[PDB]
């Protein structure tokens, strides 16, 4: 049943940003302090650190003290990438505003926001992936098919990091930031790699939400595209009963760190059946079946991820696997984050004959993730053209302002925008949107896919309706405030030459 | 021939901005100076004051020293409005940048950009409309049909002005800024109200460009929509040979000033036939026929201006004509600029029992046109919600960055953007686009309507093909790396 596969699927990304405030040679502020500084306008306006912005994404201050951006629901991959990048734009704006406000205060520093998973001590913050799935779908299958792919997935989509041991694993370049910590998390008693149990944010009967913590945060758009897209393909294959060999492993986290250490992909995993496979082999099988699936795969009637796009995903996936087996990364050194980072690091090492333990390298490892244009290394690389682009800048810029038209987020956006224009208080959630005053009116959006709801239309109408003398009064006063007090001189002074 | 009418038509807008730099109680800078300052970043990059921006619009410094923004070719009315509005954003950005740069210099002032047609002295700068037309289309017909409409059009779409006599005409609110000056232009020995002779910027055999100088610059989107849309409907009716009556005027500019003075539309125009009609009557006839035409008018197969939108325009037009007849403007006071302006002025007068000669009122007259958000009167009014919107903010914001997808402009945009990323020099015009180096390659786009050209793709391909780092990065990085890394510490979330 090829039709069963969800070609049009709701997906979202949760991004936790590393945050610091530094004068040269020191940190001016505590992370919690600078975080509070950044959210200061938001808290002033809405009286909450946690809010939903007009594009439909959720922006909030984490328990970890991290600024967190959760994308609006997206049914298309390029779309998802656009909004994830949009988060970077918004967050950076917030950072700059914090800098200026502190500067007025005589406090001098630069804000650094990192889209990365680790710190010098070895604490970890993650990028989280959310995929809509049918209620019917079983856990066992997920463990049988999805999990081996996810464990090995770090080879193709990894961001990379340098690992420094404290007085086990030696010093080396690692393809994945998250692997060690995910392992720590599962081993210590305790967060799952995969969870289908948490609230769907969709109608309970129809759907579940699949939560993935394994992935790295990615700077390069192709890396994101590969990471999410491959997962989508695997999910599609599982749904369609396309068949995939069951690769279930005796222990999921057994080889994960080791895989992280080995670029070759030669690491050996023990399957439940008692067979043994290299990680690269696992990737190879999944990829091959995906390749057949694409030919099998029917185009979505509405929206979704096009077969062309999936072809692109498979192209990159293939080139990357090819690179790992071959050992020649020249084809992909623009697309994949760990490869890119490694290339640059290699440049520094060669120029200085530097050791891996060299601080400059660690600095590069961190700053690559810095999201400020013209400061962060990734940005520099993009300016040179060393980085490949999946999507245009302008689409991202559109994404910061407006909600995805295809998904439910669109509706949310409308309300928010209307509210902001009207000046009426509103309370919004993924599923639930309501108008607080004068009389509370609540609409629940069960369907993530639907971009059209009648009740929402009535809600906005209500808001507009409730939206004489006081208005004009305040207005006249405001205009007086705006206008220069000596009017006569202002108008007299204005002089111009005739044009054309 | 209803099919013959051009439902999808290329339209451009030429906007000249009033510019001044003022400290309180004085003008800090000469307009040429502040203009040069605003355009200084552009000149450094491109070595030219005149350039084409990625959205496909032309941005340049006028001989008058006015910054001028000319919209990219648009085949849709709302589209046109979007890009025109986008021009305000771009221009204001340039202005603020200038303010900051002067501020660093110890020179303190505020930049003002006015989208209006006049100054206190009485010099005039215009908003110009460009409409694509067939070469076949006769001038004579335009004189008989289009011109009477244009003269009277100021009533419906006018921006408004206060007129002050110099020690002729008395003091009063005027619906239109441009009328007196246009009258001076035709009367004095000589710029025409409409010209089809200037270069089409399209294939000469197929098309001509019609240029209209009569209009006011408009702040409110519905006002723009009404002006351009009404003009479009008239053009469509003429093209279709719908049979709109010819009301030819003995002298085009004879009553125009007078028309500007009278809100009732009771001003009487002498026709060539010797019949006499009031301006309101002219507008009424044209409007009624346009209304019939919409019933007749076929939907454009691709793009263009939809019949629904034209219905919107006619609704506004009808409400305006009725308001003028009745004297009750309550219905349209959100939509039309001169009505809005008059309303605000009325509030001020009511509050202060002010005379019309009062400077504050003139100040309101000028500042209403100021394009800076939150300082502009129009901006304030809109924020309160007192102003009607034809288009969304977001569409405008998109328009600032990217070219119209439907028209030729799109192609141009594709080229420019590419160059900017690639860093290859390019030379661009409305029709003509070329790559200067290594070997010059030129593509000429004859068709304004076409958004797809293979030659353009080849050009971009060429650019792509033909198209230090460590030092830069070292510059960016904090010099003490170990301390920088050591310092970074975070708590794990979730
Ligand atoms: N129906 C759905 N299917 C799949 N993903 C969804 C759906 N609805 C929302 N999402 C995605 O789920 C993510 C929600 O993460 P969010 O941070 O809001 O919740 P959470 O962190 O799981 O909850 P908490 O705040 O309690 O930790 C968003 O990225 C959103 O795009
Ligand atoms: N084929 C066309 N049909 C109608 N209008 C067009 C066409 N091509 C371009 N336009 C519009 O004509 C306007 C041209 O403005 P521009 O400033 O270039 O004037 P110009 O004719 O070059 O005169 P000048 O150089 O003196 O300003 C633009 O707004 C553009 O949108
Ligand atoms: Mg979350
Ligand atoms: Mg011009
Ligand atoms: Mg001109």
């Amino acid at each position: 049943t090829v039709e069963s596969a969800l070609t049009r699927r709701i997906m979202g990304i949760e991004t936790e940003y590393g945050l610091t405030f530094v004068d040269g040679d020191s940190k001016k502020l505590r992370p919690d302090e600078i975080a509070r500084r950044m959210f200061r306008p938001i808290v002033e306006k809405y009286s909450s650190s946690n809010i939903f912005i007009p594009n439909g994404s959720r922006l909030y201050l984490n328990v970890g003290s991290h600024p967190e951006y959760a994308t609006a629901e997206c049914d298309n991959l390029t779309q998802l990438i656009n909004f994830e990048k949009a988060g970077d734009v918004i967050a950076d704006r917030m950072a700059v505003d914090a800098e200026e406000s502190l500067a007025k205060e005589d406090i001098a520093g630069q804000v650094y926001l990192f889209k990365n998973n680790v710190d010098s001590v070895g604490n970890s913050y993650g990028c989280h992936e959310n995929y809509l799935v049918g209620r019917s779908m079983p856990l066992k299958a997920l463990g049988k098919r999805l999990m081996p792919f996810l464990i090995t997935r770090q080879l193709i989509c990894g961001a990379g990091r340098i690992h420094h041991p404290n007085p086990s694993f030696p010093l080396g370049y690692c393809i994945s930031q998250r692997s060690d910590h995910v392992w720590e998390g599962v081993s210590s008693a305790s967060r799952p790699i995969i969870n289908t149990r948490d609230e769907p944010h969709a109608d309970s009967h129809s759907y579940r939400r699949l939560h993935v913590i394994v992935g790295d945060a990615n700077m390069a758009e192709p890396s994101i595209a590969l990471k999410v897209g491959s997962t989508l393909l695997v999910l599609e294959m599982i749904e369609a009963d396309f068949g995939l060999p069951s690769l279930e492993l005796a222990n999921d986290i057994a080889s994960i760190r080791e895989i992280s250490r080995d670029a070759t992909g030669s690491t050996l995993l023990s399957l439940k059946d008692g067979t043994t496979m290299t990680a690269l082999q696992i990737q190879q099988v999944v990829f091959e079946h995906a390749s057949k699936w694409l030919e099998q795969r029917p185009e979505p009637e509405f929206s979704g991820t096009s077969n062309t796009e999936m072809a692109r995903v498979l192209d990159l996936w293939g080139r990357m696997l090819k690179a790992i087996e071959s050992g020649d990364f020249s084809e992909v050194d623009t697309e994949i984050d760990w490869v890119i980072k490694k290339k640059l690091i290699d440049r520094f090492i060669q120029r200085g004959n530097l050791g891996l333990d060299d601080p400059k390298l660690a600095q590069v490892d961190l700053t690559y993730h810095d999201i400020r244009p013209g400061r962060g290394l990734f940005s520099v690389l993009q300016s040179r053209g060393m980085i490949k682009r999946w999507t245009t800048d302008e689409a991202i810029l559109a994404a910061v302002d407006t909600a995805p038209d295809t998904t439910r987020a669109h509706l949310r956006g409308r309300i928010l925008k209307a509210a902001d224009t009207l000046g009426v208080p509103v309370t919004v959630d993924w599923m639930r949107h309501k108008v607080n005053r004068p009389e509370p009116q609540s609409v629940e959006l069960g369907d993530p896919f639907s971009a059209v709801n009648s009740e929402v239309d009535q809600l906005i109408e209500y808001m507009t309706v409730h939206a004489g003398s006081a208005s004009g009064t305040s207005l006249l006063d405001e205009i007086d405030g705006l206008l220069e007090n000596n009017a006569e001189e202002f108008v007299r002074s204005y002089v111009q030459k005739g044009g054309e």
